[PDB]
């Protein structure tokens, strides 16, 4: 029989053992290579065909789970199950059909296996176990940056809402706008995490929706790399925008601004939507390179989407201009610059140039040119004349202060176009930022990765700890599954005083904060510690050169990563000056008023935020979605096994499939069950102890003694029964009476 071995780039390849020896199996892909024992599985007898539920699988193993995801993927098939968990596999292609409105229908009330693998499914799994079990519901998407989380989260959403209610679909295109970025992992890369609830009455009926939204990427206002863009806007504004609209936001082709310039300055387009962008606002990368290509993405026809879908929630045409005005403002204060003073003030003055650049931000954001001019080159501290680079930080922090009080306002004001006074219960899709890492890895990866660490954390609690503990505290003898535990990275990251955050706030505190200092302090506070390593050590050739003091690596559960720890400092420090708050506070403009040691710690502000969402997520009945990215390249049909197989091991997926071998995924209390039943049961039944009523309801249904198991006080069911399970639950009396006819006549 073939069995699966390893094989360096597929993860597995076929073979049969040809022969054994003291360490290991010969296999034949007259061609032989040496496996271990224990890395040679046994593979399904069919190898074209495929399973709906891993839990399927006749052998239930990492080469065949990875093997089913493949042959699904090839047909298509970017849905599978490991019981009630789903796996989706990005496509990065659109493929037909399979998210309209009549696919919508045809999931409506249908439970889990009776229809093949969908998100919709999950959704419509939480909308049943919200109702039947009363109780608030989250869905958490999973997965590395560019897998489809906020593709999937969408989804949902568009379910639910067509399903059991629409604007808080429409809404996206404006989240997106100000929110998500081309880097590249992802040419829509979300740079916050959300959690969006779908808010319902007692009848079940969405009532409203409400969008939380965490930790916006602050640093990307003002600089990118050169594969990398600013937030959409910024190209769909510049793009699409009218001759009447840029002209009065004195708007110009990307390369004229710094914050936008040193990043990728090329629009999404293609052959026709190239010729609707005017001349005057494409830059000479642009006019060289031509333009960047997505299957989604396109800065002109997304600009027209995201305004049709601002008129549609409700936003008014002075709102809408309003936030462009904010968008120019910010765009125009990015251009001010400044140059030594020399001997009059020791300290700096803007230059000539700038003199534009300073009339078209004052004007666009209701200030005083000269209470500009001033708050950005001088401080009451005696008012100082600041030198050159300490007027470049000015500019930034009001930059991204004002940047950052505008998203807050588009989510509020996302909000307030589906608001609601009271509800019972709500759905929540959780979609964060996912694990990212690049050639050179700075803060904001660092904070990305652990709450991917802590998110990580909490389905291992959830999934692979909490479930192990029911059937052990229920007596049902399940074999145990060890897993690594990531607790001790979360700790090395956020521990009190000795943490990586402390330390660093520690440091932004000191007379004199330095980033060395602070590295060398991780270093040296955790000696030896198993998931903190020094660059020297990388497992890549562009880490080796990178000094004790100048970075760590961490290990992740998803894959060790190196950062530099340059400017770790400065990123961590949130404020801002009193000077530049009070300016653009007293701004003569009512919108931007409405918008609104100096150390404020950004890491503290990922913790908190982070545990108060854990919190949320700890009191509601949670589903998983684990998503998927098939390789590096952004390309269709082409899965990379070795890469799938490292998503799916970090995930935790292998280990819940080992768990599912002898597992329980739908349960309830067997005295309850009765308890429904009781009224409508003959003299029989009622008389015999309350699991043989069960056990003649569960016959009667057609269910097979493997397919449940009696607990101390809950009565478990194997996975593939979630539709005889979901009947069972009905506490419809017309369905109660209905089942109990049918025992009556199986008797
Ligand atoms: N189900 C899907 N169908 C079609 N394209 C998809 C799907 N999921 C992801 N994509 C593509 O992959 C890109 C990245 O997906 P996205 O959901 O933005 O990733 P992330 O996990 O970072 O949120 C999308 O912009 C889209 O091009
Ligand atoms: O590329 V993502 O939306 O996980 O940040
Ligand atoms: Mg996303």
């Amino acid at each position: 029989k073939p069995v699966w071995a390893p094989h360096p780039t597929d993860g597995f390849q076929v073979g049969n053992i040809v022969d054994i020896g003291p360490d290991s199996l010969t296999i034949e892909p007259g061609k032989t290579f040496l496996a271990l024992i224990n890395q040679v599985f046994p593979a399904e007898e069919d190898s074209k065909k495929d399973v709906e539920d891993n839990c399927s699988l006749m052998y239930l193993n990492e080469a065949t789970l990875l093997h089913n995801i493949k042959v699904r993927y090839s047909k298509d098939r970017i849905y599978t199950y490991v019981a009630n968990i789903l796996i989706a596999v990005n496509p990065y292609f659109d493929i037909p059909k399979i998210y309209s409105s009549e696919t919508i229908k045809s999931y409506q009330g249908k439970s889990l296996g009776t229809m093949p693998p969908h998100v919709f499914a999950i959704a419509d799994k939480a909308f049943r176990d919200m109702k039947v079990l009363k109780l608030s519901q989250s869905i958490i998407v999973s997965g590395e940056s560019g897998a489809g989380k906020t593709e999937n989260t969408k989804f949902v959403l568009r379910y639910l809402t067509e399903s059991y209610g629409d604007r808080i679909v429409e809404a996206n295109p404006l989240l997106e706008a100000f929110g998500n970025a081309k880097t590249v992992r992802n040419n829509n890369s979300s740079r916050f995490g959300k959690f969006v609830e779908i808010h319902f009455n007692e009848k079940s009926s969405v009532v409203g929706g409400f969008v939380s939204h965490y930790l916006l990427e602050k640093s990307r206002i003002c600089v990118q790399g050169k594969e990398e863009r600013n937030y959409h806007i910024f190209y769909r504004l510049c793009a699409g925008a009218s001759e009447d609209i840029r002209e009065r936001l004195h708007l110009s082709s990307p390369d004229n601004f710094r914050y936008l310039n040193r990043g990728c300055t090329r629009y999404f387009a293609n052959k026709e939507t190239d010729k609707q962008i005017l001349q005057n606002r494409k830059s000479p990368e642009y006019l060289k390179a031509g333009s960047l290509k997505d299957p989604l993405l396109d800065d002109h026809g997304d600009f027209i989407r995201m305004c049709t879908a601002m008129k549609k929630i409700g936003l008014d045409d002075e709102e809408k201009l309003d936030l462009f005005r904010v968008v120019a403002g910010v765009l125009h204060l990015g251009n001010i610059d400044f140059e030594e003073a020399g001997s009059t003030s020791g300290g700096c003055n803007l230059k000539n140039k700038s003199t534009q650049a300073l009339e078209y931000c004052a004007e666009l954001l209701g200030l005083d040119q000269d209470d500009l001019r001033v708050s950005l080159t001088t401080r009451v501290m005696i008012k100082v004349p600041l030198k050159v680079e300490q007027a470049n930080n000015a500019r930034d922090a009001l930059a991204k202060t004002v940047y950052s009080h505008l998203f807050d306002h588009v989510v509020n004001r996302v909000n307030q176009c589906f608001p609601f006074e009271t509800s019972s219960y709500f759905i929540g899709v959780l979609d964060i930022a996912g694990f990212e890492y690049f050639e050179h890895n700075s803060f904001e990866q660092f904070c990305i990765n652990y709450c991917n660490e802590k998110l990580q954390q909490f389905f291992n609690e959830r999934i692979l700890k909490e479930e192990q503990e029911l059937y052990q505290k229920e007596g049902l003898g399940v074999n145990e599954v060890h897993y690594v535990d990531n607790q001790d990275c979360i700790d090395l990251i956020e521990a009190r005083l000795v943490g990586i955050l402390d330390i660093l706030d520690e440091e932004n505190r000191l007379p004199q904060p330095s980033d060395q200092h602070f590295t060398s302090a991780v270093h040296q506070k955790h000696k030896d510690h198993f998931r903190l390593s020094i660059p020297r050590k990388s497992k890549l050739a562009i880490h080796r050169n990178i000094r004790d003091d100048e970075g760590f690596i961490i290990r992740h559960f998803a894959g060790a990563v190196c950062y530099e720890t340059t400017q770790f400092v400065e990123k961590n420090n949130d404020a801002l000056h009193m000077s530049l708050e009070s300016l653009i506070c007293e701004s003569r403009d009512k919108f931007i008023r409405e918008l609104f040691l100096s150390f404020i710690s950004v890491g503290n502000k990922f913790k908190t935020q982070l545990n108060l969402l854990l919190d949320k997520l700890r009191s509601t009945g949670a589903s998983f979605i684990r998503c998927i990215k098939p390789n590096l390249k952004m390309t269709s049909h082409h899965f990379e096994g070795a890469q799938i197989l490292s998503q799916l091991q970090c995930s935790g997926m292998v280990s819940v499939l080992d768990l599912m071998q002898g597992g329980f995924p739908s349960r309830a209390s067997f005295h309850e069950l009765y308890n429904m039943y009781k009224k409508y049961m003959p003299d029989k039944l009622a008389r015999l102890d309350p699991r043989l009523f069960c056990k003649a309801l569960f016959k009667a249904l057609g269910l097979n003694e493997i397919d449940y198991k009696f607990g101390l006080t809950k009565v478990f069911f194997r996975p593939g029964k979630f539709a005889e399970f979901d009947q069972i639950m009905k506490s419809d009396p017309d369905h109660l009476a209905e089942l109990v006819k049918r025992v009556n006549h199986w008797l």
